[PDB]
């Protein structure tokens, strides 16, 4: 019950890679130390091909069957629509990978005769055959990181025809199910703000508080054909028309089970017996089977009132503590279950007693003070990834702009107000670059955004208090200064300075550009405004932000 078997043909690249951090007349003002940034390329495939393989065994028992049941009963009350073709070909991203066919995603948006007429055949073929596997391609992700290497990441996707209907089968179903099964603990209909309140409650909620993070053993590889036809029977619970039943069966036998995997250059690569990366169902099923394992383990653990946060193979866990000793032991034979229904540990979990010092989704609660002085929490994590990539970034233009996205979902933090609205604000100034919308992804689905959008965005999100949080604890404060050591990034005098200069500018273009010099860099200043409200930002349609989890799903908004 291998993962994957190889023909030995190798992971290839479509296009030219680079692995070195390029350097340009911006690199120096934002970090120094710049050997320790790389991408991740198809040169160590082969290493993360052998992390990747391995035999899979389960062990099914009474709790994950009781699990399981109540699972489809509460799938049993959702009511899910087919999307039109139209309807599925708006969601597709501008610059998706082209089909094989003779067309691109802009025809796919752009509904034009070809694309359509070959999307209606992948249909009518999904209908006709339950059967035949359907092709994928499998690449070699590039991504930044700062060193201590990583092999690339993975990637196997089908034909954008395939992924055009994925969507009108399974988008209104991926996008409202896992709310209804899993409820409080479907950690995707947060906002970081949201997440933070939950996690908060739910650790006031218990008496004596104890709390882990489950980090499973490459989550995609551990998934079985079990656990991907268990996935089925629960969208098959939910109230459908016979036609996407039939849809839904067909993807999962010929596509989601498993499937020939290819190369960019038309090889047979090998054969795939789990998650795919790259389907819309990826974050969904790995969602519904992490929650159904974890659920089951909890049981099987004895663990006291256990209140679960799941964003796909991501686990949080917190409970009513036992004792030091028996949450350990407890611990320890959730780890034994998790292991016999084939989802193993990496590091292994560590039971905690101070919420801040969980990690889950690369993120803690950390808590700082407002204007008023209160406390207030909020979402952060380590620097030195969003760094390394904002590195790049100013060097080079990419497909996806991670330095947006983190100041969206971490805008009240020390670090990316300090450094990440400073240098990009500069840049963006220097370059009468404002006003350009630019791609970004929340929660794995593809965003465009204007830079001058950014402060109704972050009041929406995270209130007021975002503008004014000081006081940050001494473990986050360390933390950032560490990696700001690390990485060889200027001082905060520097980047006071700097900020200063941005809002100087900001404010004389007036409207939505004095906007973010006023609210982005208010901290800046030695006489602070008191803000309020913007006017503007009721307007911003945010309803489709923080529904569902989209990783490799291959969704635009
Ligand atoms: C108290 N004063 C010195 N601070 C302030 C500066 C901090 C720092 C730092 C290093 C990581 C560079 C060591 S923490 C902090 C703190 O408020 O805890 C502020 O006013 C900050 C408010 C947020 C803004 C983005 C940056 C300055």
């Amino acid at each position: 019950h291998h993962s994957y078997t190889w023909t030995g043909a190798l992971i290839t690249p479509c296009a030219a890679e680079e692995s070195k951090l390029p350097i340009n007349a911006l690199s120096n003002s934002l970090l120094r130390h710049h050997n320790m940034v790389y991408a991740t390329t198809s040169r160590s495939a082969g290493l993360r091909q052998k992390k990747v393989t391995f035999d899979r065994l389960q062990v099914l028992d009474d709790h994950y069957r009781d699990v399981l049941k109540e699972m489809k009963a509460k799938a049993s009350t959702v009511k899910a629509k087919l999307l039109s073709v139209e309807e599925a070909c708006k969601l597709t991203p501008p610059h998706s990978a082209k089909s094989k066919f003779g067309y691109g995603a802009k025809d796919v948006r752009n509904l034009s005769s070809k694309a359509v007429n070959h999307i209606h055949s992948v249909w009518k073929d999904l209908l006709e055959d339950t059967v035949t596997p359907i092709d994928t391609t499998i690449m070699a992700k590039n991504e930044v990181f700062c060193v201590q290497r990583k092999p690339a990441r993975l990637i196997v996707f089908p034909d954008l025809g395939v992924r055009v209907c994925e969507k009108m089968a399974l988008y209104d179903v991926v996008s409202t199910l896992p709310q209804v099964v899993m409820g409080s603990s479907y950690g995707f209909q947060y906002s970081p703000g949201q997440r933070v309140e939950f996690l908060v409650n739910t650790w006031k909620s218990k008496k004596n508080p104890m709390g882990f993070s489950y980090d499973t053993r490459c989550f995609d590889s551990t998934v079985t054909e079990n656990d991907i036809r268990v996935e089925e029977s629960i969208y098959q619970c939910c109230d459908l028309a016979p036609e996407a039943r039939q849809a839904i069966k067909s993807l999962t036998e010929r596509l989601y089970i498993g499937g020939p995997l290819t190369n960019s250059k038309g090889q047979n690569c090998g054969y795939r017996r789990c998650r795919a990366s790259g389907v819309l169902t990826t974050s969904c099923g790995n969602t519904l089977t992490c929650y159904l394992k974890a659920s089951a383990a909890c049981r099987a653990a004895k663990l006291q009132d256990c209140t679960m946060l799941v964003n796909g193979d991501d686990l949080v866990v917190i409970c009513e503590s036992a004792g030091v000793q028996e949450d350990a032991a407890s611990l320890r034979a959730f780890t034994e279950a998790m292991t016999r229904y084939s989802a193993p540990p990496g590091d292994p979990p560590q039971p905690e007693y101070d919420l801040e010092l969980i990690t889950s989704c690369s993120s803690n609660v950390s808590v700082a003070h407002d204007a008023s002085g209160k406390r207030v929490y909020y979402l952060t994590r380590d620097p030195t990834t969003p760094l390394a990539r904002a590195a790049w970034e100013t060097a080079r233009h990419t497909p996806v702009n991670s330095w947006l996205g983190n100041i969206i979902m971490y805008a009240p933090t020390l670090w990316a107000r300090m450094i990440l609205m400073t240098h990009f604000f500069s840049i963006l100034l220097a370059q009468e670059q404002l006003e350009k919308a630019l791609d970004c992804q929340i929660y794995g689905a593809c965003y465009s955004i204007e830079p001058l959008d950014l402060p109704q965005i972050i009041e929406r999100l995270h209130g007021l208090s975002a503008f004014s949080l000081h006081s940050y604890s001494p473990g986050e404060i360390n933390r950032v200064a560490s990696c700001l050591r690390k990485l060889g990034v200027p001082p905060l005098r520097v980047w006071r300075h700097r900020a200063r200069s941005v809002r100087a500018r900001l404010l004389s273009q007036g409207g939505r550009a004095a906007t973010c010099g006023k609210y982005l860099f208010n901290w800046a200043v030695k006489t602070k405004l008191k803000l309020t409200p913007i006017p503007a930002a009721s307007q911003l349609d945010l309803s489709g932000w923080f529904v569902a989890g989209y990783s490799g799903g291959d969704i635009y908004h």
